[PDB]
């Protein structure tokens, strides 16, 4: 099946998922000088005060912290979005080294990791239906650089021991995603796709300009996870990022000057 190895990685995905070579694939390189300030972009509205996390899962390629999305409890609105998008889960993409790991790049610069908070458009009823729509998802991406520790990320780091391998999950209630946000909500936005198969072109990407800092110990813990299932040869979960794709006929807009 697909993965991030030499034999099933990003360069192989198009065989099972031809949309991999589509017109609006993600991630992309964000050329800061070419992105255009768009005064008509409304401020982003992140309302996570009532967020209800439920569980954390190692799915074989990343770990997802899942939320109750059966009601508007944690939503993203405003910015380039029309309507309300509900948070369903968040996960990360990281590298084997601090010099790589992010999916989006800024003027070709790669960050140590990238957090994706996935939200779906409530006008579509459920996530499964939303991904079949061009404006079905809104994914908030936040770059991670190594430096000082991120206090709000520690609870996630500490539970990873319990979901070391593919298929393992653990209760993960009362986690506050507001603790993973940088100070500024300035962002770049463009129409794109999921960065993992099925690579559906249903995402409005909102990538924050300001990265958050995590400690070397925190990211090191990410790199101890396994792509493999328990009782299988150990393959460390590292470099689970897709490289930048052709921008093609798209313009990246900036919410700031
Ligand atoms: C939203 C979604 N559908 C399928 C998967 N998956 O297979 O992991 N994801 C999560 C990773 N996709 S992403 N990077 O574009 O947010
Ligand atoms: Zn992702």
């Amino acid at each position: 099946h697909w993965g991030y190895g030499k034999h099933n990685g990003p360069e192989h995905w198009h065989k099972d998922f031809p949309i991999a070579k589509g017109e609006r694939q993600s991630p992309v390189d964000i050329d800061t000088h070419t992105a255009k300030y768009d005064p008509s972009l409304k401020p982003l509205s992140v309302s996570y005060d009532q967020a209800t996390s439920l569980r954390i899962l190692n799915n074989g390629h990343a770990f997802n912290v899942e939320f109750d999305d059966s009601q508007d409890k944690a939503v993203l609105k405003g910015g380039p979005l029309d309507g309300t998008y509900r948070l369903i889960q968040f996960h990360f993409h990281w590298g084997s080294l601090d010099g790589q790991g992010s999916e989006h790049t800024v003027d070709k610069k790669k960050y140590a990791a990238e957090l994706h908070l996935v939200h779906w458009n409530t006008k579509y009823g459920d996530f499964g239906k939303a991904v079949q729509q061009p404006d079905g998802l809104a994914v908030l991406g936040i770059f991670l650089k190594v430096g000082s520790a991120k206090p709000g990320l520690q609870k996630v780091v500490d539970v990873l021991d319990s979901i070391k391998t593919k298929g393992k999950s653990a209760d993960f209630t009362n986690f506050d995603p507001r603790g993973l946000l940088p100070e500024s909500l300035d962002y770049w936005t463009y129409p794109g796709s999921l960065t993992t198969p099925p690579l559906l072109e249903c995402v409005t990407w909102i990538v924050l300009k300001e990265p958050i800092s995590v400690s070397s110990e925190q990211v090191l813990k990410f790199r101890k996870l396994n792509f493999n299932g328990e009782g299988e040869p150990e393959e460390l979960m590292v470099d689970n990022w897709r490289p930048a794709q052709p921008l093609k006929n798209r313009q990246i807009k900036a919410s700031f000057k």
